[PDB]
DNA sequence: GTAGACCTGGAC
DNA sequence: GTCCAGTCTAC
């Protein structure tokens, strides 16, 4: 799950609780929880305030209550779904809100990896896991003047400077593999070493990318998946050149890239 | 930069 | 049986 994947959960899933207050929640996995460590104060503060609305930040999703707010994170496989309380849960489901309404709404995680904290409204950008985020890719505030910055101070490869959070918030395995193919850059190569030119087209596919994906409704692995060039398509043929696509491993993920089209 | 952790189930 | 699928620590 990448921001094309977490905006789309957000769109779907905010008319379907919006308006509805919290009874009761249960935890079946306790380590999901962060802040406050305890969970029984995690699930005893929630108990009585209301939901009124629901936006994304990065990567990460935040359920704005009445006094507080809930700062979830997926990371490689967590999901939610509403249903009724009247019927059994689904395997793997550690989290569960109920409301007043007799509807609940359900954590299915089956990894056990994803995040969850709460605080006061007014705290939770000053504090972690929000707080050093990047600016937000589809706003005026991420431009290739702060993507040029970070790049000219480090050697360390450019797929690693994208999938860093703190640089540019939202970009995953997937769309930093197409991101970089768009402009022709490979991925291994000093981020140091990328000139001007190329920063400048770099940001410009970064931001198409990542548009597109999102009307597209994601990719499942949503229709962007048809769109890949690179990403799952080792041994298959570029759509460009014709050229086998390659796989390899950078920055401790797995690469997918065509040795013609990039660098 | 690069294995090891946290954790579980599918593909070969 | 062995390999593969967002972020943290540790040498
Ligand atoms: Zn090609």
């Amino acid at each position: 799950p990448e921001l094309p994947e977490v905006e789309t959960i957000r769109r779907t899933l905010l008319p379907l609780i919006v308006g509805k207050t919290i009874e009761d929640v249960r935890i079946f996995w306790p380590n999901i929880i962060r802040h406050p460590r305890d969970s029984e104060a995690f699930a005893a503060r929630m108990i009585g305030q209301t939901v009124r609305g629901l936006e994304r930040r990065g990567k990460f999703l935040k359920f704005l209550l009445d006094r507080d707010a809930l700062i979830s994170h997926l990371r490689m496989e967590g999901r939610y779904a509403v249903a009724s309380a009247l019927e059994p849960l689904e395997p793997h489901t550690h989290v569960v809100f109920c409301f007043t309404d007799g509807s609940e709404l359900r954590y299915r995680d089956v990894r056990k990896f994803g995040t969850m904290h709460v605080y006061a409204k007014e705290e939770a950008d000053r504090r972690p896991p929000l707080a050093e985020l990047g600016p937000e890719p589809l706003s005026p505030a991420f431009s290739p003047a702060v993507l040029a910055e970070r790049a000219v101070k480090t050697k360390r490869s450019v797929k690693a400077l994208l999938l860093d959070q703190t640089v540019v918030a939202g970009f995953g395995n997937i769309y930093v593999d197409e991101s970089l193919f768009r402009a022709g850059i490979l991925p291994g190569r000093p981020a140091a070493s990328l000139s001007s030119k190329e920063i400048e087209r770099l940001h410009e596919e970064m931001v198409a990318t990542i548009g597109e994906a999102v009307m597209k409704g994601g990719s499942t692995v949503g229709t962007f998946q048809h769109h890949l060039y690179v990403y799952g398509r080792q041994g298959n043929p570029c759509k460009r050149c014709g050229t086998p696509i390659e796989k390899t491993v950078v920055a401790g993920r797995g690469t997918h890239y065509c040795p013609r089209c990039q660098r």
